[PDB]
């Protein structure tokens, strides 16, 4: 599944609705601490829509666990990521992931 451990609390009453636009930014790791990707060096926010079957498995669950200003630790099994097939050339099969996610707003 996917572990949520807070870094920086959010306010604790805005939590993201099916339907709604969460706009973050996060970076994103192999277990074993390789960097892969950042929305923060690419220098644009990361914007997907609860319930929309957008994002992982381990970000959909994950992120609704937070509140808007929250920044925290998503740390996720492959199965709630991109399991056995991986991602091509990025994320190798049978890779657990980490990312840092901060919840700015909604929308
Ligand atoms: C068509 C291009 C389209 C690309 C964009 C909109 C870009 O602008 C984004 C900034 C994405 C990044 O582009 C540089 C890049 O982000 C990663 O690096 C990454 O950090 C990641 O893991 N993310 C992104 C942040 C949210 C969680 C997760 C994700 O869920 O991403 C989503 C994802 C890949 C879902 C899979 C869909 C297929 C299912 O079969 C599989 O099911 C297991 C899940 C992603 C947002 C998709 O909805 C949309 C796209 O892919 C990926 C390793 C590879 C991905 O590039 C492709």
């Amino acid at each position: 599944g996917v572990q949520v451990e807070t870094i920086s609390p959010g306010d604790g009453r805005t939590f993201p609705k099916r339907g709604q636009t969460c706009v973050v930014h996060y970076t994103g790791m192999l277990e074993d601490g390789k960097k892969f990707d950042s929305s923060r060096d690419r220098n644009k926010p990361f914007k997907f829509m609860l319930g929309k079957q957008e994002v992982i498995r381990g970000w959909e669950e994950g992120v609704a666990q937070m509140s808007v200003g929250q920044r925290a630790k998503l740390t996720i099994s492959p199965d709630y990521a991109y399991g056995a097939t991986g991602h091509p050339g990025i994320i190798p099969p049978h890779a657990t992931l980490v990312f840092d996610v901060e919840l700015l707003k909604l929308e």
